[PDB]
Parts: structure tokens; sequence; C-alpha cells
């Protein structure tokens, strides 16, 4: 009754029939069906083993389109005829044209409203996009309608962004640069986004606040409600996503300004003109949008399974991913729900064998992530108390496959250790790598850019269901999946991401055919969970904090010293942010020393307290600027794009086009505020590690 | 090595010797005295036996009298001519007449200025004395000097509302009514203040926030301050204190409005008028302020002493009371640090004859908490995260007197059961009480008002070094001393608060001349913390604090039907308060039986943290409206007298004047999120105590 039990149970063929099981008809959140999945899945943890299985549920704001209003755009001509509309759905992919309730493809949270304009072409509607539309090319947005690339970042911050350049509507739409690999097919016969296919998703701006009525508390019955007016990361003007067939329409007749370089031209036969509005021919026709999706507060559940600890079950190590999808959720989440629903079964076996871990082991299933993360946070807000003061550990499980390339785990610096010594005991599923290490084929495909012989973990970013636990609650956190190899595809994501094309068949077929990846994931993510609920002392190391610490400083020190002229009149040093460092390096060190150096449950529990809380100290009470439910001060989700982690985020943001404000005085005292809570918050954290009196 | 060893080794002699020791000179916070005190407490404790006794330093706003530029006020004429000047210093006490570095009376943070203006007399400047005022007599209080009593509330609190009446300068004085007892002679030849005796104080506030010019930080070495102009809680308008032979010549000649009746008359021989101004035949003199303080960036010192635990060395009991004064500190704070001095002495005779206690005692002497709670609150701000997860309990240690009537407790229902057993096991120090213990003569002369045989123990309101490590990080606190009998006792304190006669003199001669009532205080202060820090079980009761929240919940529910038919028209229901505390009530009665049914360490130190983490429990991270520092949801310091707590403070003051509100759907809107707030916060609480998994 080891790891090596737990892991040899994990079974590919198990995972399979999962995946086959949860991807059959649609799973939208809020709908029948996955209140239905939810009984189920509940059903069978139960028989699984665990000692408890409950449904949570809440009543929050999610979006749906009008069954008998569809949502189109239009070229319409000066007389006001329609003269070319989008599509109102998707082509369904062979044997599935009969299945019902396939949403049509909408951007969730948008406004109401039918806007005429003229068209401006942003690019992927990132920041520098509009820095060079608005700065450089002296292009105006203001009452135009924008259509943007899907891509690069979270297109909630490309709809944050569009609606501060002033912009009466979006337009997202997937170019084949970005979503067609060259030699691959388009679905059923490869995995390549057909014309038609259409991308699925939320354009909130929640900033990790939940369900955007109730920020801070959980939507339970007796919940007080924001009015629509207040509600949390809405948008203000109407979104709509297109495939590239509709998109080259709306985009081949357009003039005003060229492109300002080759990075704003996608793979479609037009000229990627900036614009405003269309070509002398065709300049009295504009572009309509016709958007009449609701907001509804609809209930959600969350499935929470618990099996208890034998030693320490006041201590929680969390495995959690999430159950609504958009459509079928072939890979998203379903991929990973079924690598859970395994991993679930084997613990399970060894419980009926008479097992418990040490600490407890909760397994959740999360309703509504794709609307914000909203059964994640809203469980979180309830549970705060409890995760706080208990919780050691959340490991994600969201898709388990987005390429069959090599490993892909962003995590803590905490769990750098506890990821590298369990990859070196397992087999790699890779072609060319039969009897190496996961760790060997790995480390050869992604190495790290600072170590020799390492491989290389990133950041946590966010769009998951990690943010809360880890950036509000700062416990520790990771994640891993099988990902592509990102030096030789420049394609963003995988490309049937969030369309009806994400099937069984998809991952059967072109993915995952022996389900080898798959069963490599289970055992990444099972065997993090089983070592972090079992391992006498947890297995973090401290010192690895510390290196990642320096990387950091050094990095955002490069980006102050662009400016040496503004640190001198402002006086702007980084070296409390340094001796902090240093010292946390040094504790780190002596903590380190300590740990391996005492049969007391007493010094042992005292120093796995401190283990488990030093993730918690790197949360700042007051919250980052702005942004009250990002409290982590070493780690945010870039305020540019939710997607990407940034570090020091504080500092960067204060730091971030400081050139361009108009009081620099008051800029750059912001950015001296920053490198005092920063030093501050890692001397702090650091002292945790201290010999305690 | 058992409590008694403990409580037996403590010496009414020796806190006499310490009395005298600390109150020959003035301890004035930031002075060089102070400095020296802070080291020589230091050295003692050191040799006392503590493991470590350091000095935390900070940097803090704090405010002094200009020396060469003296503050006073002035009756002028119409040509300019200052006809009658008040006091520059108080008349020294006898064998005092050559103490240099006595700072004359002072509001410490007043502003600068020069006002003139006509007198408005508000009575004691209470929310109630100004709606009469403004609502009842019509009286603007625009553009005027406002000359208010002392008494009732904290005079942060007056400043606040004669700010918001719009007044241009306050004068506080001291009326006889309020500060002299009837048949008792003024100081020395009796405890009563003098005609030329000034009460000192600092009036500012800061709900909380510690150092003006860095909430939320410790004011260390590399601290980022805000500007004068963005400080938390600094008054406008100009403010000086009086005693009441200057009142009188300020009062005598006031005309207008007579006082509206007899609860506005104070004991002077005057009319008590409202004004403005004065009566005809003076209507042409006006008032004038002259204020040079000076607000500065100065060093403060706490002393930490550490006593390491056995067996919980990563659990600390804190026993904490400042040391700076304004003057000689007679009785505030010396009472109080002579008691944790001798406390000290104590616990380290035990030390050296090899005793530890299970858990780390934690002893400090406080700086700056004259001038706003600023020692404890910078050195809590440094090390809330060890605060947070290791901080059992704080007992407060300022004044050890008041009175010599009865014992005083105020404290988290979580103490209520510790207390009533340690007083139990105590001897009384009461005349007529020989031979029985202290509970008898206390529950005798403080009954409480729901049960007979108890006696009476208030919530905790603010005014002292707990606020931080109760109402911000919600450690369980209490406090305890020997008061006055407040039903026979009109007057508001004790008449010598703050001013130049608090002397040792005062206490030997007048409140206890055997220092028999600071030995019962010691033996209360020491045997909380012994008992905090030894006992296997933590001494908590949960149950306590669910008889507690419904006596609370059954008040707000009262307040709030005095307006039934807004609660009709907007659906107010605290159905969702009652239901969370009869789970409270329910959940708390399971876990009190199971802590009474458990040789397991793991079991025992699970419930600990249980007990432990229930305050913390109350914590709302997003703190209450606009107070961010008062995060406590059942306690905040009320907002109209920061010395007074009020219980379900978000809903109170969501309640409090709202037939007043110009938009009632708003304000009830915003009583229904209190209610949603509270109760989500008890169950939340309650939570805590079910079964971990
Ligand atoms: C004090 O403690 C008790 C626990 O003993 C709490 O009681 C809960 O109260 C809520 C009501 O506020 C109940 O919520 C209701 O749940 C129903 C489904 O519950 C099932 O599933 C759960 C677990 O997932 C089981 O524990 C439970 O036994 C059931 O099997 C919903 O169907 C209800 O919604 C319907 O009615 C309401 C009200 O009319 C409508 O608004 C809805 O639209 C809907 O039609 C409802 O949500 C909950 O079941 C109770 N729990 C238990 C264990 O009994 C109190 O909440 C607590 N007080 C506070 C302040 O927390
Ligand atoms: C990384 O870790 C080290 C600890 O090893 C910290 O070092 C401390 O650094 C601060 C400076 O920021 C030092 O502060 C200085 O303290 C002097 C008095 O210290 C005495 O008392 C303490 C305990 O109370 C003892 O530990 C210490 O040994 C001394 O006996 C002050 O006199 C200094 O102030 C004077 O100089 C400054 C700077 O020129 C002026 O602004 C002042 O006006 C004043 O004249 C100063 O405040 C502290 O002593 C160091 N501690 C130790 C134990 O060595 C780093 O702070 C830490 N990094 C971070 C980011 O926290
Ligand atoms: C683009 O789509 C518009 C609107 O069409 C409507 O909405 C879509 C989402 C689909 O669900 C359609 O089935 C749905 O009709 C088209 O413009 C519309 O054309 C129709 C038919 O010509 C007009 O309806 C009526 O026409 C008859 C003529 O006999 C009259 O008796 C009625 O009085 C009424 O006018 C309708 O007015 C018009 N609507 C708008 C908003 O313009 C458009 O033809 C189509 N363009 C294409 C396919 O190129
Ligand atoms: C109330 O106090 C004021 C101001 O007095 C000053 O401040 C106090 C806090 C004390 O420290 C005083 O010692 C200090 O002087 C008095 O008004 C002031 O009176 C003096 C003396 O009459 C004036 O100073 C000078 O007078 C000589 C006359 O020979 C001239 O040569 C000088 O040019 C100069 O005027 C001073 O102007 C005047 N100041 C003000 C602000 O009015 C006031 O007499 C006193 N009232 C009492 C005791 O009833
Ligand atoms: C995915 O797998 C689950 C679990 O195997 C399937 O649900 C299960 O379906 C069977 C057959 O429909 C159910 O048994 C039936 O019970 C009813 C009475 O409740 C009875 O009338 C039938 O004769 C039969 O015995 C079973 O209840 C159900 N189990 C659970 C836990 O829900 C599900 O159908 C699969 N879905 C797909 C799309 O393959
Ligand atoms: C990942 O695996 C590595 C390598 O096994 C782990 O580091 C090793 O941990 C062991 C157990 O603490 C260390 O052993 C100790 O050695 C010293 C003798 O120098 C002795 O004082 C102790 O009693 C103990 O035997 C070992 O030194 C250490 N090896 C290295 C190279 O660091 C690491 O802990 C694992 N990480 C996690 C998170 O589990
Ligand atoms: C309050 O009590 C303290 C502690 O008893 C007194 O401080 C102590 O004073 C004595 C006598 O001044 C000091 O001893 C002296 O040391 C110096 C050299 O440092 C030497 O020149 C003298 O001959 C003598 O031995 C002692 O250092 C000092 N102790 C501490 C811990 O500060 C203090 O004076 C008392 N204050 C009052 C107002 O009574
Ligand atoms: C203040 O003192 C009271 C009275 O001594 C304490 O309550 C008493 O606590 C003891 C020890 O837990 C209880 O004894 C238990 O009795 C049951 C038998 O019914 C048994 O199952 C247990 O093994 C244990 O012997 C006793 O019942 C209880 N008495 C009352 C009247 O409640 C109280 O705990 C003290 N408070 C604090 C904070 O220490
Ligand atoms: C979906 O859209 C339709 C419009 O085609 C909405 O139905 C109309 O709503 C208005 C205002 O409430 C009524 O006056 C009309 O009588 C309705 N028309 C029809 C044809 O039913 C409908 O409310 C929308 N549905 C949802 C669920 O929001
Ligand atoms: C105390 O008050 C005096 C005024 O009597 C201040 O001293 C004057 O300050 C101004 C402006 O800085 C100078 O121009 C004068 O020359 C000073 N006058 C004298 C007589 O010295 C002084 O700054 C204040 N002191 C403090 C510590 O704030
Ligand atoms: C862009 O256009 C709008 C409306 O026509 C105008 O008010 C706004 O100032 C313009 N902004 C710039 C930067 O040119
Ligand atoms: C699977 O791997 C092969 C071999 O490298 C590659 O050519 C193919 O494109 C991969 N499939 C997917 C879906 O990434
Ligand atoms: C009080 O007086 C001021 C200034 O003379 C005036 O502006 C203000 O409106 C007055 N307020 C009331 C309530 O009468
Ligand atoms: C001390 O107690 C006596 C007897 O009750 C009382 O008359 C006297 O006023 C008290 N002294 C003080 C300072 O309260
Ligand atoms: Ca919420
Ligand atoms: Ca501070
Ligand atoms: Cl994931
Ligand atoms: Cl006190
Ligand atoms: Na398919
Ligand atoms: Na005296
Ligand atoms: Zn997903
Ligand atoms: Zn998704
Ligand atoms: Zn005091
Ligand atoms: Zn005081």
């Amino acid at each position: 009754h080891n790891m090596k039990a737990f892991l040899d149970e994990l079974k590919a063929e198990n995972i399979k029939k999962f995946l086959y099981n949860f991807t059959q008809i649609p799973h939208l959140a809020g709908t029948e069906q996955n209140f239905q999945l939810a009984k189920q899945i509940q059903s069978q943890w139960k028989e699984f083993g665990l000692d408890s299985v409950e449904l949570a549920h809440y009543d929050v704001l999610l979006s749906y389109p009008n069954k008998t209003h569809p949502n189109y755009i239009s070229i319409i001509n000066e007389d006001g005829n329609e003269i070319f509309n989008t599509s109102l759905f998707e082509p369904p992919p062979p044997g599935y044209e009969n299945v019902s309730d396939i949403v049509p493809p909408f951007s969730a949270f948008s406004p109401q409203g039918m806007p005429e304009g003229d068209l401006v072409y942003v690019n992927y509607a990132r920041t520098e996009d509009f820095f060079k539309l608005e700065r450089d090319m002296k292009i105006n947005c203001s009452g135009k309608i924008v259509i943007a690339r899907y891509g690069k970042v979270f297109r909630g911050n490309k709809v944050k962004n569009a609606q501060l350049a002033g912009a009466k509507g979006v337009i997202l739409y997937s170019d084949p640069a970005d979503y067609f690999a060259p030699g691959v097919k388009s679905y059923p016969d490869g995995w390549n986004l057909p014309g038609g296919g259409v991308q699925r998703g939320n354009i909130l701006n929640l900033n990790g606040a939940g369900d955007p009525l109730t920020p801070g508390y959980p939507a339970n019955e007796y919940a007080y409600r924001r009015g629509i007016a207040e509600a949390v990361g809405l948008p203000s003007i109407p979104v709509h996503p297109i495939g590239y067939y509709d998109a080259q329409k709306l985009l081949e007749k357009m003039g005003g300004s060229a492109p300002p370089d080759s990075s704003w031209r996608g793979s479609l036969k037009v000229p990627y003109n900036v614009g405003p509005g269309f070509t002398g021919n065709f300049s009295t026709q504009k572009v309509k949008m016709h958007i009449h999706s609701t907001n509804e507060v609809t209930r959600i559940y969350n499935v929470i399974g618990t099996l208890r600890g034998a030693v320490e079950p006041d201590r929680y190590v969390i495995l959690g991913g999430h159950r609504d999808s958009w459509v079928f959720g072939g890979i998203d989440p379903q991929s990973g729900a079924a690598v859970v629903h395994e991993i679930v079964r084997s613990f399970g076996t060894l419980k009926k064998e008479g097992w418990r871990p040490r600490r407890t082991i909760l397994f959740a299933s999360w309703d509504a992530e794709e609307f914000g993360l909203l059964g994640s946070t809203e469980w979180a807000e309830e549970n705060s108390r409890l995760l706080q003061e208990r919780g050691v550990a959340y490991i994600n499980a969201d898709s388990s496959i987005e390429g069959n390339y090599t490993l892909r785990v962003d995590c803590t610096p905490l769990m750098y250790s506890l990821v590298h010594n369990l990859t070196k005991e397992l087999k790699s599923p890779d072609e060319g790598f039969e009897g190496k290490s996961l760790y060997e084929s790995w480390t050869k495909k992604s190495p790290s850019p600072e170590f020799s012989g390492m491989p290389r973990i990133s950041k946590l970013g966010s769009g998951n269901d990690f943010e809360v636990f880890f950036q509000r609650l700062g416990i520790a956190s990771g994640r891993a999946r099988y990902t592509k190899n990102w030096e030789t595809n420049k394609f963003s994501g995988y490309p049937l991401y969030h369309s009806v094309y994400e099937t069984y068949e998809l991952v059967e077929k072109f993915y995952d055919p022996m389900f080898k990846y798959h069963l490599t994931v289970a055992q990444v993510r099972g065997g993090m969970v089983f070592e972090l609920a079992n391992s006498i002392v947890l297995p973090f190391d401290c010192r690895d904090y510390a290196v990642v610490l320096r990387k950091y400083a050094d990095k955002i020190y490069s980006i102050s010293m662009k400016h040496p002229q503004e640190m001198k009149t402002y006086s702007v040093s980084f070296d409390s942010l340094f001796s902090a460092v240093k010292n946390f390096t040094e504790i780190a060190s002596k903590f380190s020393e300590r740990l391996q150096d005492f049969s007391n449950p007493i010094v042992l529990r005292m120093m796995n307290d401190q283990l488990m809380f030093l993730e918690r100290a790197f949360i700042d009470p007051l919250g980052l600027p702005d942004r009250p439910f990002y409290r982590h001060v070493i780690y945010a989700p870039s305020s540019h794009n939710k997607y990407a982690g940034e570090s020091f985020p504080g500092i960067y943001d204060a730091l971030f086009d400081i050139e361009s404000k108009v009081d620099p005085s008051k800029a750059w005292g912001e950015v001296k505020r920053q490198i005092y809570v920063a030093a501050f918050t890692v001397q702090a954290a650091a002292e945790t590690l201290s010999e305690v009196a």
C-alpha cells in the first residue's frame, strides 16, 4: 500500500471508457444535462469508496443566447438591406447532426444591442496593438466596430482593451494563421479548425471575483446580489465570435490604412487593412451586430468528495477540475475529468483494502468554470476559513492533453522538487524514449533556460480553477498536462478549442489513440496528490522559492533600469527587495537544515505548518491595486493577458508604460510604494521559516 | 510548579517599588527618557530570566507643541487686543515644580492655525448633541469655534463630529460635573481635578490604521510614507484642551439660545447658553485660537520578551501594555506596566527553577499608545502572518486601577469561563469580603443583567492596544482592572486622567495604599496568561459565544423592528442570521461533547487549532464599510465612540439614523447586505467547529 500500488491500479482503458461516457451529449453549465452528470459523478465516487460525496450548489449569473432570436452579424447597404449574414450555428460533425441542445457560438456575458458602423481591424486587440493604432498610426476606434483575431491573449482582455479604445462592438474571429496547422486537414479528417468552426468563451474581466453579483461571499440561498449595473466584470459593448469563412467576407472589403507590418497579417487572401470602413466602391456599406443573449441567475452544482486522513484529517490536499463544457468537452474538460474519475477509483481501491492517506484528500467536480471559474470560486468563498487554515495544496485537473509532444507543468516553486522526483520515477510514454523516465523525455524536449539537465516549469497564470486557491487564498498549487511543441507550432492553443468539433473522436483518432498520454497525466496528477497527502514531511522545498525570487527581482530591476534618469531623480532603489531576497535565501537554507535534523510529532507538525503556511505568507490582505482578489504579491495574472502569470505584479504594473504618465513624480512614487510592499512581504514570508521562539 | 506557585510569588511590595521607579520623570513617546526606560525594561526582563528580549523600533508620525511658540486661546476685542488668555501650563504638583520636560496640555495631531470667531457650545459634541443643535434647535456651526465638554465619548469622535458640522476649531474642557466627584478635594488633598488641571490626548480617527503615514505595513527603515495630505485620520481644524477655570471665562459671556434642557448643563456658575457668540454688551468680542504644534516622524521602541514554550513553542500567548505616558503616568500606564514587570519576574522565578510553560509567552512594552496605538499596531503589522497562524490570545495590561470598588473585565466570550473559574480561586481584596473569593465580591458588586449569580463582563471596545490583535487580526483578547462604582459616580473615567496630577502619590495616597488592588489585578492578568499558556486544552468555551450571538441578534432585530413598514416594503428579514446563530449553537454543543471525549495529541491539537481559530473565523478580509482595519464582524469600536464596543457593527451602522436617508431603497438594501454578511460569517465560524472531514 504505497505510491506504486496507487499508480499501478490506474488504467488507460478506464480513462478511455470514462471519456466516452462524459462526451456523448453537451454539459453546458446551468443545464439539466450537467446536473444529471453531477448526480452520476456523485453516485460513482460513492461507489468507488469515498467517505462522503456531496453536491454544493450556488445561484450565479450565467449567460445564454435567445433560442428564438439568434445572434448574427451583417454587412448592410445604404438602403438598410442585409447583403451578407454570418452563420447561425457550426456545421455539426459526422454523426452529431441530430444532437440537440448544442449552444450556438456566442460570447458569454455580452450585453444586448444592434450597433451599426465602420469596421476597424485591431490585429489581436492586445495592449500593444492599440498602442500602435492610436499612438503610431493615428487611427481612432471611438464609435467603430472592431474586428480582432483570437489568439495570443485571453479574450476578456481583448474586449476590455477595445472598450477603453471607445469601440461600440467587437467581432472576434479565428484566423487560419492561428488555428490551422500547415499540412493537417480540417476536422473530421484531421485536427484543424474548419472555416465554419467558431470558438465559444466568456468575455468577463472578473479579476478573481467569482459570481459577478456576489464578490467576497458565496452565492447561497440568502445572498444579497448586486444589481446588474454594479456587477463585477461585465462588458459594456456587444461582442460575437465567428469563423474564418465569415471573417473573410467581413475583411475582404476593408479600406483605409494598410497593415503596419507582417505581424498584422494572417493567412486569409485579404489585405488586412486596418480601416476604418470599406474601400471606395463599398464605402457606404456598414457592419451591423445583432446580439440578444441574456444574463440569468442560474443554479450550478459542484461535486465534493472526501477521503478522510488517518493521522491529519484536518489537513486538506485538493484535486479539482471542472465538469461543465461549451459543447461536448472532448478535450476541455472531460479529458481531465476522466483522469480525475480514474484517480478517485484507484484511491478508492486502496481504501477498500483498508488503507487511508495520512492527510484528507478532497476531490472536486467544479461547475460553471467556462463562465468565469464560478463554481470553484463560490465554493472557496464559502469555505475560505477552512481552506486558509487547513489547505496544504491544490492540484488542478482540466484538459489532460493540448498536444502529444511532451509534459507541461505550471506550479508554485514549492512543488518543483516534488515534480522532478516524481517524473524520474514514471515511464515516458514518448516514441523513442521506451524504457526511459518521463523526466528524461520532458527535460530533453523542454529544457530549462536557466539550468542544464532540468526541465522548464512555467509560473501559474490563470483562466482556470486554481485561481481562487492560489492567487486569492495562497494555497500551494500546480497543474500538469501533455502539450505541443511551442517552438515549431505558431498556432494559439489547440485548434478545435471550445468548438462543436471538440469530441471524443478528436481525442481517440488524433490526439491519444492508446490513451497513454492520458495515463501519464493521471500518474503525474495522482502521484502529486499521493505524495502531498501521504509524505510524513510535506514535499515542499522552500529553497526553490529563494532561487526564483532572485530571478524575479533581477527581472523587475532590469525593467526599471530602462529609466536611469528617473531612478536618479526620484531616488528609486531596489536595495530593500534584494535584501529581503538575500534574507529569504539564508533563512530558507537554515530551515532546510533543521528539517533534515529532527521522533517528535510536534516539531514535525510545527515544521509541516511552516511549510504549509509559506505560500500563505505571500498573501497581502489588502490585495493588489484595484484587484482586491489578487492578493499574492509574487504572482498575479497579467493585467494584459489573464492566461499568463506575471511576477512582482504590483511593481510590474507600476512600471508599465510609465514614460507615458503625465505626473512622473506620482508614477515613480507608486513604483517605490510597490517596491516597499514586495520587500516587506518577502521578508515577512522569510520570517515564517525562522525558529518560532 | 503550578498556577499557585506562580500566583504566590507575586508581591504587592514589588509592584509598589516598580511603580515608584517608573513614575519619577515623564516618559513621553518619542523622547530620550522613554528610550532610556525601554532599555531599562529590556535589561531587567533579561535579568528576570526571559529567553530573549529585543527592542522593535519604528519611525511613526507623532505630534508635539512648539517649545518657543506656545499654544493658547484668547478672548479678543474689536480692536484686536487679547483681554483674556488661557494658561500655558498646569500648575505642577507639590515637589514636581522643578521637573523639566513636562509637555504642556495640547491635543496631539491638531493642525496649526489661528482661527477667530464666535463660540457655539455643543455639550459633549456627541452625534446626538449635533442632531439636537442642527435638527431641533436650528443652530448652524459652520465657521464657528465650538466649545465641547470632555466626557461620555472618545475625543476623536467629538472632533470628527465638529468637523462635519463645519466648525473652524474645537475647544475641549473638563467640566466639574464630569471631573469633580462631590465631597472629595482637588489634588493634592484628594483625587479630584483642580480648576487648572487639563486632560491631554490625541484627536485622531485612525479606525485601526496605526501610523497615519503607513496603513497596512510596518513603519520600518525603507517604508514608503504617504504625504501629510493623504495621511490617515488627521483632523482638519485646530483643537486645544483647557481646564474649568479657563472654561468659565470663555463660557460666562455666552449668549444666543438657552441650553435645550438640564443634560446640557454642567456645574459651573454659567448659563450654558449654546450661542452663537456672546451676550449684547460683549457681542463684538471674539475667540481666537493659537495652535503651533508640529507633526514629526519620530522613532519609537517596543520591548518584546519571549519565554519559549516546552511543548508548543509555535503557539503564542501575549501579555502586552504600553510604557509611554502623557506626563508621569502614575495610573496610565505605569500602574499596568508595574503589574506586567512583576508578572515577568514571577514567571522568570519559575523558569530559573527549571519550569517552562507549555506554549510560548510573549511580553510586550508598547510605545506610542497615547498617540494612536502606534507601537502595538506597527509591530502587529510587521508580524501579522506569525500572529494570525500562531496567536492563541492577547491579554492587555494598561492601567491596573481606575477606582477601588470592584473588578472590571472586558473580553471575548471565549474567555468568560476562564475568568469565572480563575476569580473563584482568587481572594477578594475588598473590605467586608475577607476570606471570600474575588468571584463572590465581583458578582455581588457588578451583577450580570442576564444571569443571577454571575458577574457583568463587557464587550471589548477600543482606545487601547488590543485593537490590532482583536478587531484586525481576530486573536481572542481580554483586559481586567479595578474600577469605580458606575451606578453612584456620574463622573467620566477617573478625574486626573492624562493630567500632570496623575502621579505615584495619587496612587499611593488615594487609590491603593496597600497595593492590594494592584496585586489582585496582577493575579487576574497573570492567572489568565498562565492558564492560556499552560492548560492542555485551550481554556475557551465556544458555547459562550453561542449565547452572546443570540443576544446580539435579538438586539439588532429589535433595532430594525422600529421600522415595521420599511421591513415590509423592502422584504428585510433576519431569518438567515437567526438560522446561523441556531446552527452555531448546535455545532458548538457537539464540539464541546467531543472535546470532553478524547491520549491522542493530534486530535487534541486539531481541537486546540479549532479553538484558536474560532475567534479568527469572525474576521472578514474585506473589512467593514470604509473601515478596512476593523475586520471582526461581531465586534467593532462604535462609529460614535471609539471606547465603546458595538455588536453586529455592519448592521448597526446600516440601521443608524436610517429614517433620515434620502434614498430608503438604497439604505434598506445595505441593511439586507449586512444581514447577509453577518449570517454568512456566523455560519462559516460555526463550520470551523464541525468535524474536519
Ligand atoms: C443552518 O443549517 C442547516 C443545515 O442543517 C442549513 O440548511 C440548509 O438550508 C438550505 C436553505 O437555505 C437548504 O438549501 C436547499 O437545498 C435543496 C437541495 O438540498 C439537497 O442537497 C443537499 C446537499 O447538496 C442536502 O444536504 C439536502 O438534504 C438536499 O438533499 C434545494 O432544492 C433548495 O432550493 C429550492 O427551494 C428554495 C427555497 O424555497 C428555492 O429558492 C430554490 O429555487 C429551490 O427550489 C434549497 O437550496 C439545504 O438543503 C439545507 N441543508 C441541509 C443539510 O439540510 C441552513 O442553511 C443553515 N443556516 C445558514 C444561515 O447557513
Ligand atoms: C535582512 O536581514 C537583516 C538582519 O540580519 C536586516 O538588518 C536590519 O537592517 C536594519 C536597517 O534597515 C537595521 O536597522 C538599524 O537598526 C539600528 C539599531 O539596531 C539595534 O537594535 C536591533 C534590535 O532592536 C539589533 O538587532 C541591532 O543589532 C542593533 O543593536 C538603528 O540605529 C539604525 O538606524 C540608524 O541608521 C539609519 C540608516 O542610516 C537611519 O535612517 C536612522 O536614522 C538611524 O540613525 C537602523 O534602524 C537593523 O539593525 C538590522 N538588524 C539586524 C538584526 O542586524 C534587514 O532589515 C533585512 N532586510 C529586510 C528587507 O528586512
Ligand atoms: C440576413 O438575415 C436578415 C434577417 O433574417 C431573419 O433573421 C435571421 C437570423 C434568420 O433567422 C432569418 O430566417 C430571418 O428572417 C434578412 O432580412 C430579412 O428578410 C426577410 C425576408 O426577405 C424580411 O421579412 C419579411 O419579408 C416579407 C416579404 O414577403 C414581408 O411581407 C414582411 O413584411 C417582412 O419584411 C425581413 O424584413 C428582413 N429583415 C431584416 C432585419 O432586414 C436578410 O435577407 C438576410 N440576408 C441574406 C441571406 O443575405
Ligand atoms: C495675552 O497674550 C498676548 C500675547 O502674549 C505673548 O504670547 C503669550 C503666549 C506669552 O508667552 C506672552 O509673554 C507673549 O508676549 C498679549 O498681547 C501681546 O502683548 C505684548 C505686550 O503688551 C505685545 O508685545 C509688544 O509690546 C511692546 C510695548 O512696549 C511693543 O514695543 C512691541 O511692538 C510689541 O507690540 C504684543 O504685541 C501682544 N501680542 C498680541 C498677539 O496681541 C496679551 O497682552 C495677553 N493678555 C493678557 C495677559 O490679558
Ligand atoms: C455513463 O455511465 C453511467 C454509469 O455506468 C450510465 O448511467 C447508468 O445507466 C444504467 C443504464 O441506463 C442505469 O441502470 C438502470 O437503472 C434504472 C433504474 O434506475 C433501470 O430502469 C434500468 O433497467 C437500469 O438498471 C444506472 O442507473 C446508471 N448509473 C448511474 C450511476 O447513473 C450512463 O448511462 C452512461 N452514459 C452514457 C451516455 O453512456
Ligand atoms: C527529491 O529527492 C531528493 C534526492 O533523494 C531529496 O533530497 C534528499 O533528501 C534526503 C532525505 O531528507 C536527504 O538525506 C539526508 O542526508 C543527510 C546527510 O547529508 C542526513 O543528515 C539526513 O538524516 C538525511 O539522510 C538527502 O541529503 C537529499 N539529497 C539531496 C541531493 O538533496 C529531496 O528531498 C526530494 N524532494 C522532495 C520534495 O521530496
Ligand atoms: C529604576 O530602577 C533601575 C533599576 O534598578 C535603576 O537603574 C539602575 O541604576 C543604578 C544606579 O544608578 C545603575 O548602577 C550603576 O551603574 C553605573 C555604570 O553603568 C555606575 O557608574 C554606578 O556606580 C552604578 O553601579 C544601573 O545601571 C541601573 N540599572 C539599569 C538596569 O538601568 C534606575 O535608576 C531607577 N530609576 C529611578 C528613577 O529610581
Ligand atoms: C471551569 O470549571 C468548570 C467546572 O469545573 C469546568 O467544567 C467542567 O469540566 C470538566 C473537565 O472537562 C468536566 O468533566 C467531564 O465530565 C464528564 C462526565 O459528565 C466526563 O465525560 C469527562 O471525562 C469529564 O470528567 C465537567 O463536566 C465540567 N463541569 C461543568 C459543570 O461544566 C470548565 O471546563 C472550566 N472552564 C474552563 C475554560 O476551563
Ligand atoms: C427572445 O427574444 C424575443 C424577441 O423575438 C422576446 O420576445 C418578445 O419580448 C417582448 C418584450 O418582453 C414582447 O413584447 C413580445 O411579445 C415578445 N415576442 C415574441 C415573438 O414572443 C423574448 O422575450 C426573448 N426571450 C428570452 C428568453 O429572453
Ligand atoms: C516654532 O515657532 C517659531 C516661531 O516663533 C518658528 O521659528 C520661525 O520660523 C520661520 C519660518 O521657518 C523663520 O523665518 C523665523 O526666522 C523663525 N523665528 C524664530 C524666532 O526662530 C519655529 O520654526 C518653530 N519651531 C519648530 C520646531 O517647529
Ligand atoms: C475620437 O473620436 C471621438 C468622437 O468623434 C472624439 O470625441 C474623440 O476625442 C477622438 N479621440 C481622439 C484621440 O482623436
Ligand atoms: C501526434 O504526434 C505526431 C508525431 O510527432 C505529430 O506529427 C502529430 O501532429 C501529433 N498530433 C497532434 C494532434 O498533435
Ligand atoms: C450654514 O452656514 C454656511 C455659511 O454661512 C452656509 O453656506 C450653509 O449652507 C449653512 N447651512 C445650513 C444647514 O443652514
Ligand atoms: C476608595 O474607597 C472608599 C470606600 O468606598 C471611597 O470612599 C473612596 O472614595 C475610594 N477612593 C477612590 C480613589 O476611588
Ligand atoms: Ca460570490
Ligand atoms: Ca503602519
Ligand atoms: Cl489543468
Ligand atoms: Cl487594560
Ligand atoms: Na467527431
Ligand atoms: Na503628587
Ligand atoms: Zn476547461
Ligand atoms: Zn474551456
Ligand atoms: Zn494608557
Ligand atoms: Zn492614556
